[PDB]
Protein backbone atom coordinates (compact mmCIF):
# COMPACT_ATOMS: atom_id res chain seq x y z
CA UNK A 1 0.00 0.00 0.00
CA UNK A 2 1.70 3.18 -1.13
CA UNK A 3 1.81 6.24 1.37
CA UNK A 4 -1.04 8.92 0.98
CA UNK A 5 -0.68 12.15 -0.59
CA UNK A 6 -2.94 15.17 -0.16
CA UNK A 7 -2.45 18.46 -2.46
CA UNK A 8 -3.55 21.40 -1.72
CA UNK A 9 -2.51 24.13 -4.49
CA UNK A 10 -4.08 26.96 -7.13
CA UNK A 11 -0.72 26.12 -8.97
CA UNK A 12 -1.05 24.03 -12.09
CA UNK A 13 2.44 24.25 -13.33
CA UNK A 14 3.16 23.29 -9.87
CA UNK A 15 0.69 20.79 -9.08
CA UNK A 16 1.77 19.07 -12.57
CA UNK A 17 5.09 18.50 -11.65
CA UNK A 18 4.17 17.43 -8.28
CA UNK A 19 1.78 14.81 -10.10
CA UNK A 20 4.36 13.94 -12.63
CA UNK A 21 7.32 13.11 -9.76
CA UNK A 22 4.85 11.08 -7.68
CA UNK A 23 3.61 8.90 -10.59
CA UNK A 24 7.11 7.70 -10.61
CA UNK A 25 7.46 6.69 -7.23
CA UNK A 26 5.41 3.39 -6.90
CA UNK A 27 5.20 3.91 -2.60
CA UNK A 28 3.76 7.35 -2.47
CA UNK A 29 0.50 8.30 -4.17
CA UNK A 30 -1.57 11.17 -4.56
CA UNK A 31 -5.15 10.33 -2.90
CA UNK A 32 -6.69 14.05 -3.22
CA UNK A 33 -6.85 17.25 -4.47
CA UNK A 34 -8.13 20.69 -3.78
CA UNK A 35 -8.08 24.21 -5.30
CA UNK A 36 -8.51 26.33 -2.10
CA UNK A 37 -7.96 26.16 1.74
CA UNK A 38 -11.63 25.87 2.80
CA UNK A 39 -11.62 22.64 0.35
CA UNK A 40 -8.25 21.10 0.99
CA UNK A 41 -8.80 21.57 4.88
CA UNK A 42 -11.88 19.63 4.97
CA UNK A 43 -10.40 16.72 2.81
CA UNK A 44 -7.27 16.73 4.80
CA UNK A 45 -9.44 15.68 7.85
CA UNK A 46 -11.23 13.08 6.33
CA UNK A 47 -8.66 11.13 4.49
CA UNK A 48 -5.78 11.97 7.29
CA UNK A 49 -3.30 11.27 4.38
CA UNK A 50 0.79 10.79 5.69
CA UNK A 51 1.11 13.70 3.91
CA UNK A 52 -0.52 17.08 3.13
CA UNK A 53 1.32 19.31 0.20
CA UNK A 54 0.59 22.76 0.81
CA UNK A 55 0.70 26.18 -1.29
CA UNK A 56 1.31 28.91 0.66
CA UNK A 57 0.72 31.25 -2.35
CA UNK A 58 -2.77 30.60 -3.06
CA UNK A 59 -5.43 33.40 -3.70
CA UNK A 60 -5.89 35.61 -0.53
CA UNK A 61 -2.55 35.94 0.39
CA UNK A 62 -3.26 34.01 3.65
CA UNK A 63 -1.44 30.67 3.67
CA UNK A 64 -0.18 31.02 6.98
CA UNK A 65 -3.66 31.50 8.48
CA UNK A 66 -4.48 28.44 5.96
CA UNK A 67 -1.84 26.66 7.78
CA UNK A 68 -3.42 27.89 10.93
CA UNK A 69 -7.08 26.41 10.13
CA UNK A 70 -5.33 22.87 8.85
CA UNK A 71 -3.24 22.96 11.43
CA UNK A 72 -6.30 22.76 13.94
CA UNK A 73 -8.26 19.74 12.28
CA UNK A 74 -6.81 16.45 14.43
CA UNK A 75 -4.48 14.91 11.73
CA UNK A 76 -1.63 11.81 12.40
CA UNK A 77 0.27 13.25 9.06
CA UNK A 78 2.95 15.47 7.59
CA UNK A 79 2.45 18.68 6.45
CA UNK A 80 5.08 20.34 4.30
CA UNK A 81 4.41 23.67 2.82
CA UNK A 82 5.59 25.31 -0.73
CA UNK A 83 6.42 28.71 -1.27
CA UNK A 84 8.55 30.89 -3.49
CA UNK A 85 9.51 32.55 -0.17
CA UNK A 86 13.42 32.75 -0.01
CA UNK A 87 13.09 34.75 3.17
CA UNK A 88 14.74 32.50 6.29
CA UNK A 89 12.19 33.55 8.61
CA UNK A 90 9.48 32.36 6.80
CA UNK A 91 10.62 28.68 7.24
CA UNK A 92 10.79 29.45 10.65
CA UNK A 93 7.66 30.54 10.75
CA UNK A 94 6.07 27.84 8.98
CA UNK A 95 7.95 25.12 11.48
CA UNK A 96 6.61 27.32 14.38
CA UNK A 97 2.88 27.35 12.96
CA UNK A 98 2.68 23.69 12.46
CA UNK A 99 4.47 22.69 9.23
CA UNK A 100 6.94 19.62 9.41
CA UNK A 101 8.55 20.94 5.89
CA UNK A 102 9.15 23.82 3.82
CA UNK A 103 9.88 23.68 -0.07
CA UNK A 104 10.89 25.75 -2.67
CA UNK A 105 8.91 25.62 -5.91
CA UNK A 106 11.99 25.72 -8.13
CA UNK A 107 13.87 22.44 -6.93
CA UNK A 108 15.20 20.21 -9.78
CA UNK A 109 13.08 17.31 -10.33
CA UNK A 110 15.44 14.83 -8.72
CA UNK A 111 15.90 16.34 -5.45
CA UNK A 112 11.94 17.46 -5.37
CA UNK A 113 11.31 13.64 -5.45
CA UNK A 114 13.84 12.79 -2.86
CA UNK A 115 12.48 15.55 -0.49
CA UNK A 116 8.67 14.26 -1.52
CA UNK A 117 9.75 10.48 -1.08
CA UNK A 118 11.36 11.41 2.33
CA UNK A 119 8.19 13.24 3.69
CA UNK A 120 5.60 10.98 2.30
CA UNK A 121 7.39 7.54 3.05
CA UNK A 122 10.74 8.57 4.84
CA UNK A 123 12.39 9.42 7.81
CA UNK A 124 12.17 13.15 8.80
CA UNK A 125 14.20 14.99 11.80
CA UNK A 126 14.83 18.39 12.01
CA UNK A 127 17.91 20.08 11.20
CA UNK A 128 20.48 21.04 14.02
CA UNK A 129 20.22 24.47 12.32
CA UNK A 130 16.60 24.82 12.95
CA UNK A 131 15.79 22.93 16.62
CA UNK A 132 17.24 25.75 18.25
CA UNK A 133 14.84 27.86 17.21
CA UNK A 134 11.42 25.82 17.20
CA UNK A 135 12.87 25.00 20.92
CA UNK A 136 12.13 28.80 22.38
CA UNK A 137 9.35 28.78 20.59
CA UNK A 138 8.19 25.80 22.28
CA UNK A 139 2.35 22.67 30.61
CA UNK A 140 2.59 19.12 28.95
CA UNK A 141 0.78 16.69 30.77
CA UNK A 142 3.07 13.46 29.65
CA UNK A 143 0.96 11.24 32.03
CA UNK A 144 -2.16 11.40 30.69
CA UNK A 145 -0.71 9.42 27.57
CA UNK A 146 -1.69 5.69 27.59
CA UNK A 147 1.28 3.23 27.11
CA UNK A 148 0.72 2.55 23.38
CA UNK A 149 0.55 6.44 22.99
CA UNK A 150 3.61 6.65 25.09
CA UNK A 151 5.17 3.95 22.98
CA UNK A 152 3.50 5.76 19.55
CA UNK A 153 5.31 9.59 20.51
CA UNK A 154 8.66 7.64 21.32
CA UNK A 155 8.82 6.89 17.84
CA UNK A 156 7.10 9.77 15.99
CA UNK A 157 9.80 11.45 17.84
CA UNK A 158 12.56 9.42 15.99
CA UNK A 159 11.12 10.78 12.50
CA UNK A 160 9.98 7.30 11.93
CA UNK A 161 7.36 6.82 9.12
CA UNK A 162 3.66 5.38 10.10
CA UNK A 163 4.64 2.42 7.93
CA UNK A 164 7.95 1.57 10.31
CA UNK A 165 5.69 2.62 13.99
CA UNK A 166 3.48 0.25 12.57
CA UNK A 167 5.67 -2.45 12.12
CA UNK A 168 7.94 -1.64 15.73
CA UNK A 169 4.81 -1.87 17.61
CA UNK A 170 3.14 -4.53 15.39
CA UNK A 171 -0.22 -2.33 14.94
CA UNK A 172 -1.65 -1.47 11.63
CA UNK A 173 -0.77 2.17 10.05
CA UNK A 174 -4.57 2.86 11.12
CA UNK A 175 -4.01 2.66 14.47
CA UNK A 176 -0.77 4.15 14.94
CA UNK A 177 -2.59 7.09 12.63
CA UNK A 178 -5.54 7.24 16.12
CA UNK A 179 -2.98 7.17 18.38
CA UNK A 180 -1.01 10.03 16.59
CA UNK A 181 -3.94 12.19 17.09
CA UNK A 182 -4.92 11.30 20.21
CA UNK A 183 -1.51 11.57 21.39
CA UNK A 184 -1.07 15.41 19.76
CA UNK A 185 -4.50 16.29 20.79
CA UNK A 186 -3.33 15.43 24.90
CA UNK A 187 0.13 16.89 24.36
CA UNK A 188 -0.68 20.03 22.62
CA UNK A 189 2.14 19.45 20.44
CA UNK A 190 0.87 20.91 16.98
CA UNK A 191 2.86 18.17 14.47
CA UNK A 192 5.01 15.08 14.54
CA UNK A 193 8.20 17.53 14.23
CA UNK A 194 6.82 19.98 17.39
CA UNK A 195 6.50 16.56 19.08
CA UNK A 196 10.50 15.38 18.50
CA UNK A 197 11.60 18.57 19.44
CA UNK A 198 9.59 18.13 22.82
CA UNK A 199 10.46 14.81 23.19
CA UNK A 200 14.27 16.21 22.02
CA UNK A 201 14.19 19.55 25.34
CA UNK A 202 12.73 17.04 28.24
CA UNK A 203 14.29 14.17 27.56
CA UNK A 204 11.03 12.61 28.41
CA UNK A 205 12.45 9.30 27.24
Amino acid sequence: EPATILLIDDHPMLRTGVKQLISMAPDITVVGEASNGEQGIELAESLDPDLILLDLNMPGMNGLETLDKLREKSLSGRIVVFSVSNHEEDVVTALKRGADGYLLKDMEPEDLLKALHQAAAGEMVLSEALTPVLAASLERDVNQLTPRERDILKLIAQGLPNKMIARRLDITESTVKVHVKHMLKKMKLKSRVEAAVWVHQERIF
